[PDB]
């Protein structure tokens, strides 16, 4: 009935609710394209596996038979451009359509998420509805709190066994405490009024072609790669904030007045999952030091240092970036 | 031992702490200028009295042979230009100096707020310590709380007497109205594991020179004019939430779509006392309407309403405008 | 409900300076033809001049004495500024002062007549009907002034409605009526002494906007016209002076500003003519005004001159000089 | 005593009191130059002779053996723009001196216009004057007049004889009748009880490298290459001025509202002697029309090649006007 | 049958090729208009004759009779603006053609050059040729080897008398010169596996209203005015290539890093026929020294006036670069 | 601590491609010098090429293979991209590496020899000292590398440390080893056909940059040299066509993208020539490439050429073409 369908999703992980569309798609469809969002996003509580594992997972429950009809697709975030996304999507399916107008696209409107349903008018919209009990963040919070008869009965049993070797690993472990650490987090808010808003500050300082980082030291993200920042004290101006925190975290050896000077530009990220504590929006700046050597700051073991990375050191690592801190250097990149 | 001699304040109330440091002014300078900050702020908890109310405070605690030496100076706000506020007391202050060397500046660095009393190297500045017991924050609780012994005891005796006066107006059961609420409201978040940040936006909406303003319906600031503004939701973007608000309290006649794409600047206000709520930053949007009608709002009544105002009537108004929204509108009046 | 009048809202604008018998017609075919009429008072904070003699409070004073009131009740008075160099700003005025009492009703009419070529604004009312009176033959506002600051009463009495010729005659014997008396014989001279030109003259002068730290610096005016109001230092460009050396030349003599001719010529960011056909009443005048923007810190000594922050100058609006706020405006 | 000497001069015409001047000169230094300014200048009553002529002229009122230690340099007039004129001079002064670090220039501050003897700093200034009193201005009066006499016993032999010749010229006539007008004009204003002051606009229409010109059909310079311009009336604003009268002079084929739109830019230009009537002050407008089809309109679009070639026949500082938009 | 008509061309020189359309043009019109193409274009091999002397040429292969219905337009060339062009061709045309309605233009796209026959689209285009053939490449190449018989069957008697003439010319000589020059310079690249490619730089330094100058000291275009520039060597940036060059040429006071620091622009002059040499792309650097004393240097500053002056002069398409930096 | 050596730390800076045995006299000075030596391997992922023919992790077993497994213990290798128009980052670069290592010492020594113009960057660390070794002849790894693909053994053998003739020796039976001759003797032809011309040659090629929602136009290279890598579509100038004529024929040709001629043309926001005198192997080539932007939407249809997005680009940074990487970086 149709040509080619199309399935986007995070898949983390794959459960018995994507199964059952996945399988309405190889109904509906010759060819079935399945897109891996959220390609090379740093694991998180949210993002748990990454894409290759995500692709095995699913390999895991069909039969080598039906995937000689099924493609695999990985597609970045970019949290600031729907546009970027759009474009990517776009040209990763028209390498397996051919160009061919014959095309579906098969989801279910869960949430305020899902609105890019329907940024696809040139192909056709096939809406599942909702299916009862069968919800990923009911699944990650059951694996990672331990409680196996929460999950088992809602995943693929090839999920299943993934799990459980999963459940072996170092990055297992390291989620389980992150997670333990936001449901504390968010939990120390639960008399509050009303939800509540944080406010960070974030510096992009550039210096030769290469941006000053840090490995995060506090939860959550832990170990890995981030803009200096911080949370807005009571007191102090965004400036104010944002200088206090690119010294406390880099101990930069330029002093205070010249950094407040080389300050050219600023900017406010506020997509409202950028943070999985909380809506955090923070405000960056970016700041332009002047040709010559390369800045001293801290070096103080590797784990507690900061350094400066090229575009290409941060391409190249683009999964240890924290939260949306690569988009952020993107957009001051897209000033110069 | 000088022939001019300065202290600045809000004297809101002037009390007993005040009268001590204009006393040792009187003592070290011939002339004496009392500055009087905070010229036509709107009224609230912590400004009650408008600055010709203050200096009538001022002069019945002193004699009118006394008062032959002593000069009144009023000066504006200016939270995000301290130059302007620079300019503007050097201005006011050399007119009564003419233009003399022999001056010093008398005050305490109670807190961060006092920053200023270094502002003026071309001057002198005597430090006279803190006072114990006289805190003008105590002083103001007690009397919108209604506890005299708590107050009376600190104030000179013909404060004593204003106070009690001025405890008969309709002013006077606002502000009580208002600090029971402010008092309410801050307790609420209590138990906060962190003080909390609130995050608003605000629509600067400007057609043929004027910018759309309303009058506020919601405590704190109940009746006062404003821009059209408010709290951030959970999962809404800035832009979203300001065009949000922008609808939601004027309900003006302009499609969506080309309220966005008419948005041509903003920009953050973060001075940290903005508020009396909270430390709360605002992201204020620039809207520029193009030539024509004036645009349709909501004729509600009059307390209900929207309307559009010239930066003449903005002025003509300046102290029944909201915590700084005449500075927002300011900061984009420079932009064009 | 039937109506007894064609439209709900009647607007009639004017200075109204003074309000005269022509004037009283065209407001009684207003209330004729609207259920609730509006009068605008144009010209609001403007300094007091000799086309512009009575504020506005006194203007509703006066046309509030020729109405009886019944009549009153229907009746509603409305002030707004001038902007000389920016219609679309008053046009939007105008409209946000009629909505107070229109609630938003399209059932409108403004009803006036296009005199001369100061009544353009006419026709910029197309979300409203417009009524043309045709010309009264012969009431002008102007004889009228003339008439009464010449102190000749036959040509004038007979002009303006009973209580306002009594409004008048009470005016003059304040001390503003003799300053105008004042200031119209000086304009009179003024244009005597060039009535033997061939050519009507076109004056040229410069102004400068001299702004450091939210401050203009400003001073009293030391001759004729306009003695005493608020004013940017200007004056006339000498022969064989360029506009840039008569701009700085004519600053330094009336504030004495202390900073070097060198850093003022090198501190000039922008410079604009202005030129509103009747933005001086000596004749035509067309000004040159310049941008002179310091660098930051004290403010530089001046010896009366001063410098006025713009919240001042909006508080003071009505002591400035012709169009000198709309200057300032323009820069700052 | 020198070994370069630099004399620069208008010389309308060249007089007694020059001639001093040069003869101090041929004293005070071995190689004379003698700088022709205003070259190129359209023929008026400030400036009857061209350069060429004022050469002839001084050159008969020297003996060969004079006349062959003189080098006569030309210098055109940039009105708004000293530093380029500075530099055409000083490279103009390179062809002869070589590169000598031995030179004086010779004159003295006589009025306003002199004001360009203070730079050169890098040559040495030797002041005379003042000569009490040859006067160009009172000769050229006289001479336009038919006051012989106040004249004859003021310029060198030589001079007198050419001048002689040249009232039988056909550009004689058309300099006296623009002296009469002048004259009359000013005395027009005399009872005036302050000088009076002018205001005029100028439009600036370019399209495809083409500015649209027009012949001067009033007095002064009248038949001369001129910007569409006019005085301003005293019941319009600046830009419809120059808009009624870029219509009067052109009849330009294009709707008023598109011209509104075409402005681009506007400068004000206000040297005092730039009109010969009195103090006048331009306004120029700057508009800039599409490409394609030039529009219809003696008016004609001419292109900047045109006007550098015919710069002789251009009125006023019209053509520095041109320019100033134009880079 | 037509009230005008109109031909365009370079006429280097005028050959019967040309005659023949202009014949057609005398029969499907009756006023013709000529209008020579080139005008004030340095003389080198490919246009030898001034615009006046093809004039000349054009009208003793004419009785008066005809030469009497017949006039002649000049129009310059702006190689990187067409629109300029055009415009100054239909504004020549309308001082004859008063405004009519009814016109034609004559000829036929030979190559690639001929391109200019498709605007303008206001006027009606009857097309000619292939006149096969009359060739004026092959007949310069014929005229300056010497070999007469390639040519004298070639062209009208009267142009065959002028050409003779001329061969006495000093011209003639130096343009030989150039012939011999630029043939063997192609022949030294015969052996080349693909046709070769020039790169240039070119210095475009201002001071004060003038352009430094040069006059070329090699070959081709030898002696005429020209900017400063040469070859890129094979291991110099371009920046690096403009600065030795500009060294080189003129030995310019200006320390080396005040330069680098002067450039405010550069642009690539790119048009296939701008140097005979074969193709050659030049990039131009615009540097912009502060004001004051024209720096120490036959180089010489040369104001934009001097230059439209000399535009007769000027090396290839060095005044069109000049212009791209000057508006 | 008494130190054994004059510095903490030796830095020698090289392509080592191959290493022979100059290097190895430098690099033995090095370990006598400081107490700890930092080899840097430049042209780090840069597409191998008859100038570049072994990657770095290759260049790093050359290098280890000629030293004793002590020795080993005191040598760090590093490695760094090229950035053909950007020295600073570079210079960065280096530093930020070499700190990884150093601690921040300040006791810090560079090596080299300043043989030719592309021995530049040995003054551009003046925060380190530098020690210049002097010429050894010859040593020449052009000499080397020419020998190698040439096939005449006896020409380098005894050039190079005998690991590396080992390495040498087992290299040459590879696939890439054919691919390098292959190339290289095409080189060798183009240069050849050019012998006789009276100057060297300049070539004149054009690129095109055209980039729609984060997605630059990219082709795979279907002539030599860099046959097979991805590049910007781009060829020689024609001797009758502008160079946007060029660009824009040429970009046709190699992609046949979907978009009128016009709309390219007006679609061109900025141009910039690159003149890197190395950037190619074939002899002098300056490129002028052409910036193009589409208006967002549907990415348009091409036919093997692809719409390539900036992450996919620094991806396969090691399968770009001469210069192109940075050609698109300086727009992107
Ligand atoms: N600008 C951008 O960078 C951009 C924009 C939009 C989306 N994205 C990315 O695209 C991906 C979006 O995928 P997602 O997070 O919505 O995928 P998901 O894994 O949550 O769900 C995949 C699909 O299955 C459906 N589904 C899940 N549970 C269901 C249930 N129980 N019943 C019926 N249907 C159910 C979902 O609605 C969705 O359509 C993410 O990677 C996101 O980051 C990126």
């Amino acid at each position: 009935k149709y040509q080619y369908g199309i399935y986007i999703g995070r898949f983390q992980p794959f459960h018995l609710g994507h199964l059952r569309t996945l399988n309405l798609a190889l109904e509906k469809a010759e060819q079935v394209i399945i897109i891996l969002g959220s390609h090379r996003v740093a694991a998180d509580t949210r993002n748990p596996w990454r894409s290759p594992e995500r692709m095995a997972m699913i390999e895991a429950c069909l039969s080598p038979q039906i995937l000689k009809r099924v493609h695999f697709l990985t597609v970045r975030d970019w949290l600031y451009s729907d546009n970027l996304w759009l474009a990517a999507v776009q040209q990763q399916v028209l390498k397996i359509t051919g160009g061919s107008n014959s095309v579906v696209v098969l989801g279910h409107r869960k949430d305020a998420s899902s609105y890019y349903l329907n940024l696809f008018p040139q192909w056709d919209y096939l809406e599942t509805g909702h299916y009862p009990d069968f919800s990923s963040t009911a699944i990650r919070g059951a694996y990672f709190e331990g409680k196996e008869g929460d999950y088992l009965d809602k995943v693929p049993p090839a999920i299943a066994d993934y799990l459980q070797t999963f459940q072996k690993s170092e990055r297992y472990i390291a989620l389980c405490d992150e997670y333990q650490f936001l449901q504390a987090y968010k939990q120390a808010w639960a008399t509050a009024p009303y939800a509540p808003t944080f406010i960070t500050t974030d510096a992009v300082v550039v210096q030769a072609g290469h941006v000053l980082m840090v490995r995060r030291q506090a939860k959550p993200g832990l170990g890995l790669i981030a803009l200096p920042g911080g949370f807005i004290k009571q007191n102090e101006t965004l400036v104010e904030g944002m200088l206090r925190e690119l010294k406390e975290e880099t101990r930069l050896k330029v002093p205070l007045p010249v950094l407040r000077g080389s300050i050219v530009d600023s900017h406010v990220f506020d997509a409202p999952g950028r943070s999985l504590r909380g809506r955090t929006i923070t405000h960056a700046y970016f700041i332009q030091l002047p040709g010559g050597e390369l800045p001293a700051v801290k070096g103080g073991d590797d784990a507690q240092k900061a350094w400066w990375m090229s575009l290409a050191d941060l391409y190249a690592q683009e999964e240890q970036i924290y939260e949306d801190h690569f988009q952020i250097i993107q957009h001051f990149v897209s000033k110069v």
